[PDB]
């Protein structure tokens, strides 16, 4: 049973004295013959006892102010890895626990100490030192990643400093490594993902290291045939999540292209199991917005229109065990088109438009089948929200920002994003000067019920939020464009 | 003191027991009443004795393996600044001696230790803490800068890591600070320059922090009137060196343009004393190569042609005490034209060309005056080398790369760069289909001696080296262009 108030103070003092004793025995007998280690074994056992400090109702403030933390890092830079491994292992169990809202006060103080101590850089050096997949050595790398999962997860803002430290560079090394592929390699890609998850610096950085090439090659192997294990799948799927996150950064767009990025995602689509679902999520990303413009053309030049529209006309599977389903697939296809439409110009733009005047514009037919599907949902979803708003008056609950988020998620759940893109697409086709499509769009909207103005309201919403947020100059410049379509339509 | 063997080892051991007794007296009576004061002093005096470790024939290996270094950094993070200031101060002396050769091994061991220890980040944190201009507090910042001078100076590869640490951001803060401006401010700008000196990452970074806006406004104060002191001048001149180093990075170009950077440099040139000389070195930098292209138009749109061509036709000062003179001044004007001619297109390109068909092309006249001037020098310079080459056979000294560097610099000294830019300019004008200029250029080259082919040999040299080097695509695409001129010429 643990119930100690500053008993841990004794624990620290003991740790510090023990470490102190080792340093001077490290100086006394250093030359190649060895008497020191016995000294080492006594001190690491003290760290192991200290391990249980995390379990204690965390008054971590002790650890930092009293310099436990600082000392612990030089341990990370010690000659025998055993004491490094002990420190990392120790360091995992003090960060897994912290997540509990309790002692946010030591966590904040403990976490702060670690980032100022440049924990990742030291950790990375240690990682560098570990080499040979000694089962302890292997476990040590794992626990090193663990730290970063838990640190990252706790204070995410901390990520960028870590990337600079060369963690990213080390991660990319491990993934390229030709060694067979068990859990440690997996866990890299969980961390890689996390590293990039919402962070544009780490995307600038990954890209600057030929890292998109890495990702593509690591995905390339699974191009014709699925993951042998459902553990390796979870990794492939991590490799995507990281590749997509990189695409969101504009400069990776070029680098995606130089790598035969489209060729691959295309191939994965043509050979339709099982990484199909995800490759369509990359494609969409690689074309979205202006920076996508080269890729939008590149896509068409490689018969990307043969690949995509079939998926536009009919979606599967109802249902696959690994879940992509429904609106998820549609949103991806429809976003892909909305990109092509807004971006394409010249010869490839004309090919796109034919595809909309084909089999008597069967694809306009489709678009409208989709339109009404999603509209009905959005309508019904909006009614619910209208009620809750009234209900919120009577209660006297006040609609604030966090109520409006809750409300947003319901509209997205109803396929608001795909509804916008299929209005946008609808509208982009009607300003092409092909009377066929414009007539049909309309012919269908009278038949029945729906106003063309119901659609305009949906564009005006897509447009307001629009690019959120690129430069206002680009925000207000694009928003002009989009509303321009609305006149001729 | 004259002879000391590993006494320094005794010195380290005492330092460590000194830090240790203190940490535990920092834990004993921690609370607001103070009796550790006796303790802090004794350990700090010991650190001070170590100050004399530098003097000793350096076996700095003792300091790193025995963990002197590591411990010192926590001292840097201690609650009384006086112990921090002692640590910086000691560090400065150690690094300064390092400026000397003898401990290549020692520096090599010690420096590594410091950069692994993320010293700048710790140092920056310490700098943040010291705010108040206690003379000791002030002195500490200075010696903190000195570390970076000596560190940077020795192992220059170190800089990018340092910038990341946020030293750059602090420097930018100090420069913008509205306090009057003695030595520490001057020092900052010596360090800034060093930080950017040959390092593209720190230029991406400086720019990323609205830093070019800083620089420009700090230069804007001296726009109409000279620096009061000759110490402040040194700082203005530092502010330029940094601004120019940033401009070598292409992204900074747009940012410079968002700053009224042409307007200001242009003004400084209209009000001809004393920062004129450097303002002309900035313009040149802001226009060189494709990335300049917007600035090249902007320049013409603000009458930059009225400013520059006068300086083209006649130059000063024969000579100013602060020397820009002669070839130095000329290279810059001609580099600026070479840029405008390559870059300008449309309406502004025509104005430029008129300026060359003006007073019977007095400006072509001029160009050829310059041509022959610099050719004479080069010719003479080349003969010398030719001899030196033959003499290097009879000796049996083998011209190698360092001999060819030495040779190169003699050509630059004779004004190779300005010769190239006037041969390019001369050639760029002759492919504009104005028979006047072409005829004259030729009429002057017959009269006398010089072959048009002598010039071609100079383009082929300017072209081979060309952009050295942006990307072998850009390099070979440009080198194509430049030699394209050579046909119709």
């Amino acid at each position: 049973e643990p119930l100690d108030e500053s008993s841990v103070k004794k624990m620290i003092l003991t740790f510090e004295k023990r470490s102190y004793k080792n340093q001077e025995l490290r100086i006394k007998f250093p030359d190649n013959p060895e008497k020191f280690m016995e000294s080492e074994l006594d001190l690491n056992d003290i760290i192991q006892e200290m391990h249980v400090v995390a379990t204690m109702p965390d008054l971590y403030h002790l650890l930092v102010e009293l310099n436990a933390v600082q000392s612990l890092l030089g341990l990370l830079g010690h000659d025998n890895t055993d004491v490094s491994i002990a420190v990392v292992d120790l360091l995992q169990e003090l960060t897994d626990i912290d997540t509990l809202h309790e002692s946010e006060e030591g966590a904040e103080v403990l976490i702060d100490a670690l980032v100022d101590g440049q924990v990742v850089a030291l950790l990375v050096q240690n990682l560098e030192r570990l080499d040979e997949s000694v089962k302890e050595e292997a476990d040590g790398v794992h626990n090193t990643l663990a730290i970063v999962e838990n640190m990252a997860e706790f204070r995410p803002e901390m990520c960028t400093e870590g990337a600079q430290q060369g963690l990213l560079q080390w991660l990319l090394k491990r993934l390229k490594a030709k060694m067979p592929f068990d859990a440690n390699k997996l866990y890299c890609s969980e961390v890689l993902a996390i590293l990039l998850q919402d962070n544009d610096e780490n995307r600038e950085l990954l890209g600057e290291l030929d890292g998109i090439d890495v990702l593509l090659q690591q995905l390339s192997v699974f191009k014709r045939h699925n993951p042998s294990t459902a553990e390796e799948q979870e990794m492939m799927e991590n490799l995507f999540d990281s590749l997509c996150s990189c695409l969101m950064l504009s400069s990776n767009r070029e680098r995606f292209l130089k790598g035969e990025g489209l060729q691959l995602m295309n191939l994965m689509l043509r050979e339709k199991k099982i990484s199909r679902s995800s490759a369509l999520k990359v494609l969409d990303h690689a074309m979205i917005g202006p920076e996508g413009t080269d890729n939008c053309h590149k896509f068409v030049d490689i018969l990307g229109l043969r690949t995509i529209f079939p998926l536009f006309m009919k979606s599967p599977r109802k249902i696959k065990k690994v879940g992509t389903t429904e609106k998820e697939h549609e949103e991806h296809v429809c976003s892909i088109l909305a990109s092509l439409l807004r971006n394409l110009r010249g010869q490839q733009r004309t090919r796109l438009l034919n595809k909309f005047t084909e089999n008597d514009s069967e694809k306009v037919d489709r678009l409208m089948e989709l339109h009404f599907k999603y509209l009905g949902a959005m309508q019904v979803a909006d009614k619910k929200i209208e009620g809750e708003k009234h209900d919120m008056v009577r209660r006297g609950e006040i609609i604030d920002n966090d109520t409006e988020e809750e409300f947003y998620l319901r509209r997205l759940d109803a396929g608001l994003f795909v509804l916008q893109h299929i209005c946008y697409i609808m509208a982009e086709i009607c300003n092409a000067n092909v009377p066929q499509i414009r007539q049909r769009v309309h012919q269908i909207l009278n038949m029945r019920g729906s106003s063309i103005k119901i659609v305009r309201h949906i564009i005006k919403e897509y447009a307001e939020n629009i690019g959120d947020g690129r430069s206002p100059e680009f925000r207000e410049n694009e928003q002009k464009r989009i509303l321009g379509l609305l006149e001729n339509f």
